[PDB]
């Protein structure tokens, strides 16, 4: 079609041809000092997601107007604690927690984040932002209210002079670099023919389900145990090493790596293996993001978890990801969810995954390069 709004961006157009590498546009050396005007009646605000109550409205907006599924039956739900963790992360600056209030009421009705991240992409290593967390209120949908929050947290990102951006989304923009599709794997099958995220099979009764998806009590791979401190280093070791084969992936600090895997309960999950000799050797990750069941009278929640960074060295993917659904499994979720990207084809159809129906789709801003495979696309956004 047309895109009254992507159209005027530094990105490629759906369908072009791309056979270069680099910036659509160069960096700005002047960049417009005032924000972009929102309708009358709401106002910016910053928000400060250390102030208890400010959180609280975030996790509200969300929560009530954050995405859904593609029937319109789950909508992610995610924990103030949960949020807290994927928006200060290191580096994080309070401008970047761009919010959007009534001015009468002061009730919250939009957001946008951006988080800073070194990305690897080709040969090139760029610091970029991470942007996530697009929020309009239900009440205010198709009033051009989304186009106004992204020139806004762009002009943000460019006063701290960064000019690419990495994202994903379920739409098709202008243009994807690559293009997921996302598998659910039944932990719990009576509750998820309950709630109607999955079905009974014609061809088997509910006996016969409950048997195909039942697992192990315990992990089979020795020596495994959640992440401790002393572990940063090899882990940070381990998935450098591990993510250099993709052509889209974070570059991470030790800080940030002791960030985004160090356990913590119903928020983050890492479980490394150590050997016969004390040398740890591979290392699996899932994260916690219920959906609230929409309308639903009895089960109100769906415990979900999806796959983060799952890094081998010696002990096989099949049975690293076998454990993580062993364990997600005792931990008491419903479903593992997990992304077609990085390695995972080789175990979605051996571990008993079925395919969902949409795509998450991933983008680049500012930067022109070719496509690539889901199986060349190593990064995970929450
Ligand atoms: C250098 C720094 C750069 C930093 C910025 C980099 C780019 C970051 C880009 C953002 C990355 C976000 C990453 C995430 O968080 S992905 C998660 C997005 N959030 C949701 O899906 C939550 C539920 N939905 C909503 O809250 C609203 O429906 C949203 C806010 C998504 C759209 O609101 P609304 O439905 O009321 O629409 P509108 O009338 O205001 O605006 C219509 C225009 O918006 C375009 N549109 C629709 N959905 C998206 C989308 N997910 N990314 C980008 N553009 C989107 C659409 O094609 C049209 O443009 P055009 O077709 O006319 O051209
Ligand atoms: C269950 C369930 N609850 N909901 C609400 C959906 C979309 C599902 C289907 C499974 O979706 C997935 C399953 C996966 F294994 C991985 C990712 C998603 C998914 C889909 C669309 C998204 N749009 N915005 C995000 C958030 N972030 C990545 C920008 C999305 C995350
Ligand atoms: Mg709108």
């Amino acid at each position: 079609r047309s895109y009254q709004f992507w159209d005027t961006q530094p990105v490629p157009k759906l369908g072009e041809v791309v056979n270069t590498h680099g910036p659509v546009e160069p960096d700005k050396d002047n960049i417009r000092q005032e924000p972009y005007t929102l309708p009358q009646g709401f106002t910016w605000d910053a928000l400060d997601l250390g102030d208890r109550g400010v959180l609280k409205e975030l996790y509200t907006l969300l929560n009530e107007n954050y995405v859904e599924d593609d029937d319109n039956m789950f909508r992610f739900d995610y924990s103030p604690e949960f949020l807290l963790w994927a928006l200060r992360p290191p580096g994080w600056l309070p401008q970047w927690h761009c919010g959007v209030r009534v001015v009468s009421s002061r009730k919250l009705v939009g957001f946008i984040s951006a988080i800073p991240a070194n990305i690897h992409i080709y040969d090139t290593e760029k610091k970029m932002v991470e942007i996530n967390f697009l929020c309009v209120h239900k009440k205010l949908r198709s009033k051009r209210v989304a186009p106004v929050l992204i020139r806004e947290i762009t002009r943000r990102v460019h006063l701290e002079g960064i000019f690419q951006a990495v994202y994903t989304a379920g739409v098709v923009l202008p243009k994807p670099v690559g293009t997921c599709r996302y598998w659910h794997r039944s932990l719990n099958p009576r509750k998820l023919i309950e709630v109607k995220f999955s079905h009974l099979s014609r061809n088997m009764t509910m006996q016969r389900t409950m048997k195909l998806y039942r697992l192990p009590e315990t992990p089979k791979t020795a020596g495994l145990r959640p992440m401790e401190t002393k572990d940063i280093p090899v882990v940070h070791q381990l998935l450098t090493r591990y993510l250099k084969q993709f052509h889209l992936t974070p570059v991470m600090s030790q800080e940030e790596v002791e960030h985004w895997f160090y356990p913590q309960e119903n928020i983050i999950d890492t479980f490394v293996v150590e050997n016969a000799n004390g040398e740890v050797t591979d290392f699996l990750s899932f994260y916690t993001l219920p959906s609230t069941i929409m309308n639903h009278p009895t089960h109100k929640s769906l415990k979900a978890a999806y796959s983060f960074y799952n890094v081998h060295t010696q002990t096989p993917l099949l049975d690293l990801m076998s454990d993580a659904l062993v364990l997600a499994k005792m931990k008491g979720f419903d479903v593992f969810n997990a992304l077609d990207l990085m390695e995972n084809k080789t175990f979605l159809e051996k571990l008993k995954f079925g395919i969902g129906d949409g795509n998450l789709q991933y983008y680049l801003y500012n930067w022109k390069c070719p496509s690539m495979g889901a199986e060349k696309v190593g990064l995970v956004l929450q």
